[PDB]
């Protein structure tokens, strides 16, 4: 659609190194159950404290939704910015006052007192509160895609308030028919919203190929994917198990998966994986199924490289999973040096650092995993690290090309969410 459109000037799949998610706690403690969080109150209490952090004296934190806009105004220019600023301090401010209110009358006259307010809630303030973050699927749809983790954000609030209803349905005292009053409405806004985000990623997939080059189209496709994955399947998989169950009290074990940018020289078999669907991309960075849950590295194994003037660069790696498959990053050369092996023994990737220098090397990888432990493959020859993380996610699969070389080339990594069940509360 070739028309006048003030947004695209910034258009920009790529994910950042460092990438945000102010949802990720959302994330983990809803999909753990609300009941299953040690010393947590009642739902609508848990869920005020998640979307609009605060600690008791002293600091005023940033809600989900302005950390948020924070990213996104890499994105979109001031007038957006301006115009998103306008609903957070209005629409989602309001909602925010009433929601405490409410808390309070639970707290001092209980959940049947509340009734009314709660009634309120979802009609004047919840009820079509995600258009504000909606567009027209037209096919020129980059500003869409840009305030999507907005609209995520706020059907999550309209999601989980509505569900509370249903979870405690006995203790507010409402009828079967306000049951199936809020049963529909959460099942009209699932199914509205699933279909408007899974298009949206559909042309995003298609927008950001369309407008690479063979450099970057690795880093526009793969942005463009994981932008939708965090900022939308992430999100649509816990409103899905609500919706199901029909409760805000339940328990979801994520298996989506996310990708860091990728590091050092363009890749034929890095564009490869990218010009290819989403569901085919294999391991090493996309880790398979195992039962109900994503196949775990149980071992990293490292060898550096050559010494290249002077220095030993990454020379390849090797993973093993705990379903018993070795997998080999690079091949082996002559000159390789410097094995090591370590044993993750439960632990997960945190996050890792990236030097690259010239020639067509990754210089260093860093691991850093979340029992304090670091493994450290190549050496520095004299250039600044990347940080390949995202808040809330580890590091759950990685990708090399030695590109034809004795030593990998380039390097990226894939991403799950971190997972209390598998790693503690």
């Amino acid at each position: 659609l070739t028309e006048f459109n003030p947004n695209n000037a910034r258009k920009s799949y790529l994910f950042d190194n460092y990438e945000v998610d102010p949802n990720y706690a959302f994330k983990a403690m809803v999909s753990f159950g609300l009941s299953n969080i040690p010393y947590a109150g009642g739902f609508l209490s848990t869920l005020w404290n998640i979307f609009w952090p605060n600690t008791p004296n002293e600091p005023d934190i940033e809600n989900i939704w302005e950390q948020l806009r924070d990213r996104i105004q890499d994105l979109v220019d001031e007038s957006i910015i301006d115009a998103i600023n306008g609903i957070l301090d209005s629409k989602i401010k309001e909602t925010r006052d009433k929601i405490q209110d409410i808390n309070e009358t639970i707290e001092n006259f209980g959940y049947a007192a509340a009734k009314d307010d709660y009634i309120g809630l979802v009609t004047h303030y919840l009820i079509g509160l995600e258009e504000n973050f909606k567009r027209e699927l037209d096919g020129d749809e980059w500003l869409g895609y840009a305030i999507l983790p907005l609209l995520a954000t706020t059907v999550s609030l309209q999601i989980t308030y509505m569900a509370c209803g249903l979870d405690y349905k006995d203790e507010f005292g409402f009828t079967d028919s306000d049951v199936h009053k809020l049963t529909r409405n959460i099942d009209k806004l699932y199914d509205d919203v699933s279909s408007y985000i899974t298009e949206l990623a559909a042309w995003a997939d298609n927008d950001s190929y369309n407008n690479a080059n063979q450099d970057n189209v690795y880093d526009e496709v793969m942005g463009a994917r994981s932008w939708c994955t965090v900022h939308g399947f992430e999100h649509m998989l816990i409103w899905q198990k609500i919706k199901e169950l029909k409760k805000v009290d339940v328990f979801v074990h994520s298996n989506l998966i996310s990708y860091s940018p990728a590091v050092g020289f363009p890749s034929g078999n890095f564009n490869y994986i990218a010009t290819g669907t989403e569901d085919e991309i294999p391991q090493p960075l996309k880790p398979n199924m195992f039962g109900e849950r994503r196949n775990r590295i149980v071992k990293i194994e490292s060898w550096n490289s050559i010494e290249i003037h002077y220095y030993n660069r990454v020379g390849r790696l090797k993973l093993t999973y705990e379903n018993g498959e070795v997998v080999e990053l690079g091949k082996a050369h002559k000159y390789d040096e410097h094995y090591q092996s370590i044993e993750l023994n439960g632990a997960y990737i945190k996050y890792v650092d990236v030097i690259a220098n010239g020639p067509e090397a990754i210089d260093r990888i860093v691991f850093h995993f979340s029992d304090d432990r670091t493994f450290v493959v190549g050496e520095n020859s004299g250039k600044p690290s990347v940080r390949l993380q995202l808040e809330g996610h580890f590091i759950c699969g990685m990708l090399a090309d030695q590109e034809g070389s004795d030593k990998v080339a380039a390097f990226s990594v894939a991403y799950e969410l971190f997972h209390p069940d598998e790693f503690g509360t």
